[PDB]
């Protein structure tokens, strides 16, 4: 996958393993939810290219958003929006199969690297608009949980278990977007 | 109310209704979310001791969380919880009832601040630590939606109608705190 560099990044997370324990403490994260985590691993793999789809069919209808994808003359970048759809989709398995162990926070805040100016337009060597504003990022917790659902109630598992994927998938990409919010903030603020 | 100054700021807040717009767009919130956040008014209204409870129980058995709320000496300050719990309270009522204008979009702003270093520790003059960090606004996300849901369902209400109130009760906690994540952010990338 081009441009996925995940356990070699070159950079060490600002963040430790102590860090992450309170932030998953925070967003009621559990041992329970590991497992669930993986459960949707198996549920959501089969239909990743039909989530990705739902995702740009949500980005590519609302012109302030598709704008972070688009060439400094307004039109979308097709290469763009095609090599970050493959690290995206690589991401949600990522989610459910990885340790969130030193590794995964070292890619975390390259995740947030590439979101913000520091990073963003790099990775793909293209040229676009500068940076993402944070406030989009904390906004698209709503949509990137709540789409998700429909995809996890598919494959025909127990409401419960239902239930109880979705809501692990809700920590996880709220306890994601969290993290990235490090080179957004303010030094010592985070 | 001591402390509420709801619609008497000054320092009018950096982001207009546009940007509210477009916010709320990324957060999927539409007149169907105004319709049921406020039916989610009456619903939580009788029950808002006992959701307080709940969110203080969780705090207060963090001692990593209940630390925000804590004198020099790490314990507990006490005249801090009471003030902030009574406006606290107010803001459920507030996020149900009020109609998401400028006036609202200011102290949208004020509270942002009041969580920041900025503001923090001057509305109720007490002496605590200087800064909630902003990793945890956005880890926060989770435990004040999911643990609203079973109060949502207590009114016997029917479940895509308790649904209805859910999700935008979960919209609106998104789309806030996405606001309260100015005075964190580096100028210029929010
Ligand atoms: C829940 C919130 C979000 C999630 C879970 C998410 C997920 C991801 C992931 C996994 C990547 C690939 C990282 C990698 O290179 O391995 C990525 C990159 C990217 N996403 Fe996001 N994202 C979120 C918010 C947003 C928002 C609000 C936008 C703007 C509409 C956006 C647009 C982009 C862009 C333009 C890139 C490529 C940046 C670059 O040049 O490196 N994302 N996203
Ligand atoms: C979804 C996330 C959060 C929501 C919805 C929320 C809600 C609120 C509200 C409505 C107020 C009263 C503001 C006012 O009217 O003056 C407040 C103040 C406060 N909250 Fe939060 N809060 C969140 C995150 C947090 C976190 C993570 C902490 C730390 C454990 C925290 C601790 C405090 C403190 C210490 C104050 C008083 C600050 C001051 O003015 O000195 N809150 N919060």
């Amino acid at each position: 996958i081009p441009g996925y560099t995940y356990g070699e990044t070159e950079n060490r997370a600002p963040f430790n393993l102590e860090d992450l324990k309170l932030l998953k403490e925070a967003v009621m994260f559990t041992a329970e939810d590991e497992e669930y985590i993986q459960k949707a691993g198996e549920v959501l793999e089969d239909q990743v290219e039909e989530i990705l789809d739902t995702w740009y069919g949500f980005v590519g209808s609302h012109p302030h958003l598709l704008y972070y994808f688009t060439s400094p003359d307004g039109t979308p970048n097709e290469k763009y929006l095609a090599a970050v759809r493959k690290r995206f989709s690589r991401w949600i398995l990522d989610t459910s199969n990885r340790s969130y162990d030193q590794a995964w926070l070292d890619y975390q805040y390259e995740i947030g690297l590439r979101h913000h100016r520091t990073k963003k337009n790099q990775t793909d060597n293209v040229e676009s608009v500068p940076n993402i504003g944070y406030r989009y990022l904390v906004a698209f917790i709503y949509p990137i949980t709540a789409t998700m659902k429909p995809f996890l109630a598919r494959k025909g598992h127990t409401p419960e278990e239902v239930e109880k994927m979705y809501q692990a998938w809700f920590k996880a990409t709220t306890l994601q977007v969290a993290l990235w919010s490090y080179p957004y903030v303010k030094y010592g603020d985070f």
